[PDB]
């Protein structure tokens, strides 16, 4: 914790540290379809559930005018093994997390919060 850090807060430049990070952490993992605006999309894929279950769910992050200041854009391009329900759960989920992340890069929060998700549903389905 550097001393002070307390109101002027650079956009800017919070997000190009991030993701310079997030380019090592995920190697194939995380692609950049744009810069300015600069959007990228993250690669989750749960556990091998009871029958050998997995899905997969391709989240497009994009950096707005208001961040970390204010929440992220986070949408859903495209989604397997995943219903209309399914697919919101794992939305209004974010909507908390994100919410009480806001004031700082919540990007690699959010993925682990989803991916316990897709791993609690790929297992649920289990059940059927």
């Amino acid at each position: 914790g550097s001393s002070g850090s307390s109101g002027m807060t650079d956009y800017g430049e919070e997000q190009r540290n991030e993701l310079e990070a997030l380019e090592s952490i995920y190697p194939d993992s995380f692609t950049v379809l744009s810069e300015n605006p600069p959007s990228f999309t993250i690669t989750v894929t749960s556990e091998a559930g009871e029958n050998d279950e997995t899905v997969q769910t391709t989240l497009k992050f994009t950096y707005s005018e208001k961040y970390p200041d204010e929440a992220p854009l986070y949408e859903i391009f495209s989604q397997e093994n995943l219903e209309d329900n399914d697919v919101s759960d794992i939305l209004k989920l974010l909507a908390l997390q994100a919410e009480e992340n806001l004031g700082m890069v919540m990007i690699f929060t959010l993925v682990t919060a989803v991916q316990e998700k897709l791993n609690e549903i790929v297992d649920q389905i289990k059940t059927r």
